[PDB]
């Protein structure tokens, strides 16, 4: 079926917990022998959120070379993104090690710090231009180069020093700062408003690494960032465009990363999402 249409039948049927569950019943098992590793332990937030073998980003060490990550590889839309957990204490060095060595430009943060009155990730990049940060463990520096905050989002230049070679770069961070505490946005307007921020700073493109996208998992606001990108590219590429089937689209995501989505509010804003921003494209 198309998507409005099929929206507003579920909307009027209430049935988007069937469809979320049949999701998550055909949903991609691979094993993710890694991530369990006693090793790893203290590398993971959450025991029940792991990257599989196939798909993990691996870190250029001989020791240890684990990070909770994902590369995200869409063929027909010709466009790739890392989805990683929101960094701990101890993977902070880590975090910025994968940012470097993956040749990313952006990174896109879809949470606050602290949520719901607990910590949803570490502070992982400095407040102030002349507090820069030195990441011992993996040899990097980072700075705070400027900071612009907006009502719904902040970007931010930073720069990424290789101490070792002296190499440095410019990162985008792009952080969504109003998701609310529960439940979904009521308007997709001000995320699909960002999703087009990010896209315009050339952190999408193919003339970068894939871009790193966190939330506190790592699964379910960033899941939703990339299906609704994904959905819009294949909607202008394809000749008809109501053959998106964002199910599908979803399935797909889910072969690399598992738990894509977390609540059927969000495949129903994810809908709401891409319907909006197909009108916007457009040609209006
Ligand atoms: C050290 N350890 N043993 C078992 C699990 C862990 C661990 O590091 N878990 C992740 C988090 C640490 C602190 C906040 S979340």
């Amino acid at each position: 079926m198309e998507m409005e249409k099929e929206f507003e039948q579920i909307d009027k049927s209430g049935s988007w917990a069937a469809i979320y569950q049949d999701i998550r019943h055909e949903a991609s098992d691979f094993p993710s022998r890694v991530a369990k590793l006693p090793k790893n332990k203290n590398r993971n937030r959450y025991r029940d959120v792991s990257p599989f073998d196939h798909s993990r980003i691996k870190l250029h060490q001989e020791d240890n070379d684990y990070i909770n990550a994902s590369l995200i590889k869409m063929e027909e839309a010709q466009r790739s993104y890392i989805l990683t957990q929101g960094p701990l204490p101890n993977t902070v060095g880590h975090f910025w090690e994968m940012v470097w060595e993956q040749k990313s430009r952006g990174v896109v943060m879809l949470n606050r710090v602290m949520e719901k009155g607990s910590l949803k990730c570490a502070q992982y990049w400095p407040q102030k231009e002349e507090k820069e940060m030195i990441f011992e463990d993996t040899n990097l520096k980072l700075t705070l180069i400027s900071e612009d905050i907006k009502s719904y989002y902040t970007v931010r230049q930073l720069e990424l020093e290789n101490l070792t070679t002296q190499e440095t770069r410019e990162i985008l961070h792009f952080h969504y700062t109003t998701w609310p505490d529960f439940g979904v946005p009521e308007s997709p307007a001000s995320f699909l408003n960002f999703l087009f921020k990010v896209r315009e700073s050339g952190s999408l493109s193919p003339e970068h690494g894939p871009v790193v996208v966190h939330c506190s998992a790592g699964i379910g606001r960033s899941g939703t960032f990339c299906l609704a990108d994904t959905c819009l590219l294949l909607m202008d590429k394809r000749k008809d465009p109501s053959s998106v089937d964002i199910k599908k689209v979803l399935l797909e995501m889910r072969k690399f990363r598992m738990g894509l989505i977390q609540t059927a509010d969000q495949l129903r804003f994810s809908y709401l999402a891409v319907i909006e921003g197909a009108k916007f494209i457009m040609g209006d």
